[PDB]
């Protein structure tokens, strides 16, 4: 809800796919369509207004030396239209629009190859036990469960107490705790 708290929320309440998108956006001051879509709708879902969204996406896109006016002429329409599509679910994310080079959207558990997923989780300081467990699930295609496991670890609880199927559900479940 607070535009200047997104950096921290990334760390605690965003599932790995949205945390990645927020990261990629802050470092590259830009995201391709796949991710503007996934992360954009997700931010809407967590309750950002249309005013904050434009100020969020415009502000970051300008840090990339992008002509402020070019932004309104080539981006802002879709932000605004978004606020009058449905936030992506895990299956939609897992099953559609497979990320390519330069893309950062998708499901980390389903789209990152095993070794890169490992490194990523290691950068999030997940225990070596937890990382091993996730690698077992992922090999079995139990993506959403690996994500629940990740949820349980960064929250320090034994059972998330919910069957995951939506990035926004993860953020909610998360917020109910912290
Ligand atoms: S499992 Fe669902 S939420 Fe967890 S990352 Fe993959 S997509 Fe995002």
């Amino acid at each position: 809800i607070s535009l200047d708290q997104i950096d921290l929320l990334s760390t605690k309440s965003f599932p790995p796919c949205m945390r990645q998108l927020h990261k990629a956006l802050r470092e590259n001051h830009h995201l391709r369509h796949g991710g503007r879509m996934q992360y954009g709708l997700f931010l809407k879902g967590i309750g950002l207004t249309l005013e904050q969204a434009l100020q969020f996406w415009k502000q970051e896109f300008i840090k990339g030396k992008m002509d402020p006016d070019k932004f309104d002429k080539g981006y802002s329409y879709n932000i605004r239209h978004s606020f009058g599509y449905t936030p992506f679910s895990c299956l939609k994310i897992i099953l559609s629009n497979p990320p390519s080079q330069g893309d950062y959207h998708g499901c980390p558990f389903r789209h990152s190859d095993p070794e890169l997923l490992k490194q990523k989780l290691q950068s999030y300081k997940i225990s070596p036990g937890g990382i091993s467990q996730i690698l077992d699930l992922v090999k079995g295609t139990h993506y959403q469960v690996a994500c629940q496991k990740y949820f349980e670890m960064i929250h320090n609880v034994d059972d998330c107490g919910f069957s995951l199927n939506h990035p926004n559900q993860f953020f909610c479940e998360s917020q109910r705790i912290l």
